[PDB]
């Protein structure tokens, strides 16, 4: 049958190595099982490989099958067996699917497609999908049908599913180029802000890598991401991922941690990713942005005196990740949502990929690196931005965040951050206020409605809004009220003038001044768009 032939005889094309990738990347591996054959085999089968010329190249078959004691979930590796040109003779030391191990420099003229014949009587053709060679959902079903193995492959893009037989059937039986496409985008999403289309794919062309575990729920690791099997309806259906809010960002957020560590740094490893999932929210289009108003941030820093590795945290048990999510957030609204500088994320990962600093190696340290490397970046000096952000409070501590750290932040190190910083011209906007969010955006039962404050909506900053209206404010007793101010971004509390110190602000119109803000010398500003403070 043609049907044994498509999978006994195939061209195995090259990809790159994982390690070596992971490290320049800074990520976690990728998978190497790029490669299927879509043979199965059972414990003690022999298995003929023929192989073409491998120009120079060492290649090799791995057969692919389960670990776990608590529950069994796709192992990462298996038995491997050496191959050569010409004639091997395998004995499969267990069970399994095979996978070709081509994976070498992609740029030399010795990495060519080889030719590997698996002849009829070894094994058995299981089959897989491949999207640009199968392309159609009727071949996807054709295939699917046929195949008799626990699992099947269904290769993309940039990522592959290798999930139970049996779900896919039960929720995806006739038709996949909806799932497939879906997650090839999520992916693709993610690493279009890393901004390494110069190597990917001329030099790296690794997928990731989904399994089914029988147990868990979702995570991500090196070498593959998993979804439990009894999840896999939330992931094979695009109306399911669509549903909720939730159903794209959890399985975003697990990815986000592949690619998160050239910015990430302890204190910040579980909103950092968030960048990622946001950015896949946005593209996806239905659902607004996730994350704490700045309110949080004004009640953490100016309230209660927190820095960043501290924000929302004062006991020390646990990152506060709504609230930290919205700085690289901002980052993201202004310089690309505003169209301020459209390849800023991309240029800050490059950046932070020179630097090249783990995450927990010196995290007060990469903190600054980070303003610093923003700055450099945007080619604009955000030491306001980062002021607020806490990045300029002294630390001398340790945290816990999967490992104790030391924090050391130092008012050298600070000093330092703020003079590089400052060879910068200064920005074009206070976007330390932007938010993309507005209240009649959201139900009154939803924690984003009275959150997100009233000012400084992102159009503001795109449009370079003016305050033109006769602002005025009250108070009484410690509550502020502004008059015809919604042209405002902020309003701020500062001691003696506008170039004092920041006591306080408020994105709302109506605000109660928190009783610990000291109110001898501070005076209330009117935050413009770009930065002109308003007396009031
Ligand atoms: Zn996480």
């Amino acid at each position: 049958d043609k049907w044994e032939k498509e999978f006994r005889i195939r061209s195995y094309e090259p990809y790159s190595n994982i390690a070596e990738w992971a490290d320049k990347l800074m990520t976690k591996k990728y998978s190497d099982l790029d490669n299927p054959t879509g043979i199965s085999v059972k414990a003690g089968d022999d298995i003929i490989v023929l192989v073409g010329d491998t120009y120079g190249q060492n290649i090799s078959m791995q057969c692919i099958w389960e670990t776990g004691t608590e529950y069994k979930q796709t192992a990462s590796s298996g038995d491997v067996y050496m191959l050569n040109p010409g004639v091997n003779k395998l004995t499969m030391k267990g069970e399994g699917q095979l996978f070709v191990m081509y994976n070498t420099e992609l740029t030399s003229n010795t990495a060519k497609p080889i030719k590997i014949h698996i002849p009829l009587g070894s094994g058995t053709v299981n089959g897989f999908f491949d999207l640009k060679e199968h392309k159609t959902d009727e071949k996807y079903a054709e295939l699917l049908k046929k195949s008799t193995h626990k699992y099947f492959c269904i290769r993309g893009e940039k990522i592959m599913f290798y999930f139970h037989r049996n779900k896919l059937l039960e929720y995806v039986p006739n038709n996949i180029l909806s799932a497939i496409h879906l997650w090839d985008n999520i992916v693709g999403w993610q690493q279009e802000l890393m901004g390494i289309d110069d190597v990917r794919p001329s030099q790296v062309n690794n997928h990731l890598f989904a399994i089914s575990p029988e147990g868990s729920y979702m995570w991500a690791s090196d070498y593959q991401i998993g979804f439990v099997y009894t999840y896999l309806g939330n992931i094979l259906l695009e109306d399911n991922v669509m549903a909720a809010e939730d159903n794209a960002w959890g399985p975003a957020h697990e990815i986000g941690h592949v690619h998160q560590a050239a910015i990430n740094w302890a204190s910040s490893t579980e909103s950092s990713n968030n960048l990622f999932s946001n950015f896949i929210i946005y593209k996806l289009g239905k659902y607004k942005s996730r994350g704490n108003g700045l309110g949080s941030v004004a009640t953490a820093r100016y309230a209660n005196g927190q820095a960043w590795y501290n924000m929302g945290d004062a006991t020390h048990q646990n990152e506060d990740t709504e609230t930290h999510m919205r700085m690289n957030w901002q980052l993201w609204i202004y310089y690309h949502r505003c169209e301020y500088k459209t390849d800023f994320w991309q240029t800050l990962f490059k950046l932070m990929r020179e630097v090249n600093m783990t995450e927990g190696e010196d995290p007060g340290k990469k903190q600054l690196e980070f303003a610093k490397m923003a700055s450099k970046a945007a080619n604009q000096n955000l030491t306001d931005f980062f002021e607020m952000w806490g990045f300029f409070e002294p630390v001398n501590t340790t945290i816990e965040q999967y490992g104790t750290y030391k924090y050391y932040v130092s008012d050298a190190m600070i000093r330092e951050a703020k003079e590089y910083m400052a060879q910068f011209p200064a920005p074009k906007h206070a976007f330390q206020y932007i938010e993309d969010r507005k209240k009649s955006e959201f139900p009154s039962n939803d924690y984003r409605y009275s959150a997100v404050g009233d000012v400084g909506y992102y159009t503001q900053f795109k449009e370079n809004q003016k305050i033109t209206k006769a602002i005025t404010a009250e108070l009484a007793g410690r509550k502020v009220s502004i008059q015809n101010g919604d042209e405002a971004v902020a309003f701020e509390l500062r001691e003696n003038d506008e170039n004092g110190k920041l006591l306080y602000f408020s994105t709302f119109t109506t605000f109660e001044i928190p009783s610990s803000i000291l109110m001898v010398n501070a005076k209330l500003y009117a935050v413009q768009a770009d930065g002109k403070r308003i007396l009031l």
